[PDB]
């Protein structure tokens, strides 16, 4: 079975850590990168030029191919932009970096604005290949209560998550939708990951219908 | 406005201009998904003759295409797309686009990579992406006959599965089904009756509805 793994800009500078521990695992493991470092940027180019929200999407897209390019390059990883080359690569290797943009451009199919990010990429990647678990590596332990000072939520169901500031807002749809098992972790804490795969318990929340 | 997928065979390729001309004139958002040309005996051939499997003769198929959708691209001027996004921009500022399919079929992969799969499911397919109700698939023949020789023209495909005599994919009821898209078999020598089935005018052809 399949494992969407998407890593966060946040941890771009922790990655070649979080990406060893992932090759030794004998999982079928899809990683999908973030904006990395190259968010503050594409920001800067809508906040200042009259560059518009459909312009920021394709270059914010095509972003997320330059950061898998980074993880391959640190990692030795395989990339494919196209998900039938993926599946080539992983009947022989356990691990492949999807280069995002031609997938996402190609379809068309998620409304192209800010508020859809590479969490609903990743989603929708795991609709595509049958996934049924996506998991989101972030820089900490997982999704936090909704009032000031608010506690670690181990767990939060679909209906729940209306009204955040802080999530994706397209992403509950495509969970509840298409039956996938998500949770956010701490991806500074790699043996979080390997846990999940595993089937063990640890620190994560789990978004569920 | 909203959008209408036809497809066009490979019977049709020899034919193509007259059936181009016609479509560039009408006042309708058309996108234009292609077969394998004149390729298609091609692709086969290698299947057949060597260790080519299904899943390269997929790859190959697919990329057969693109090339018909340039051929089509040379001979009417109308513009080609290889993802949807800048089709839907081409759509805004004219009324008809080629989509070069492979980029977006082997981005997915969500079909079965199946020989009784073709271009008509890629259109279907296509047409889901895009919300597209409608799905005209242009023929040399005036739409889906019961046998061959001398078959009958069948009014309407209600079953899951294609019976008769047709080059139309077997399995291309389910997915206009699941889609919730009207289906047109219709001949595409006779560029008019594509014209009547958008202004919902009386003509010759077969439709697919899974009653």
């Amino acid at each position: 079975p399949m494992h969407v793994i998407k890593i966060g800009g946040s941890l771009t500078f922790n990655s070649k850590n979080l990406l060893s521990k992932l090759i030794e695992l004998n999982k079928k493991i899809v990683l999908v990168p973030g904006g990395g470092n190259f968010a503050d940027s594409v920001r800067e180019l809508y906040d200042r030029t009259d560059l518009g929200e459909l312009g920021a999407h394709k270059i914010a897209t095509i972003c997320t191919d330059i950061t898998g390019i980074y993880f391959s390059e640190i990692s030795g990883i395989k990339t494919a932009n196209n998900l039938f080359d993926a599946k080539k690569i992983l009947e022989n290797e356990n691990i492949v970096i999807i280069l995002p943009s031609k997938i996402i451009l190609s379809t068309d199919e998620l409304p192209c604005s800010w508020s859809v990010t590479s969490d609903s990429f990743a989603a929708y990647i795991a609709k595509l290949l049958k996934s049924k678990v996506l998991i989101i590596a972030t820089d900490v332990d997982g999704i936090y209560d909704k009032y000031p000072e608010g506690k670690l939520l181990n767990t939060i169901n679909t209906k729940t998550i209306k009204g955040f500031t802080s999530v994706d807002k397209h992403l509950p749809k495509l969970i509840s939708e298409y039956g996938i098992e998500c949770f956010v972790v701490n991806g500074n804490h790699p043996e979080r990951i390997k846990n999940i795969l595993n089937d063990v318990s640890d620190t994560y929340t789990k978004i569920t219908l």
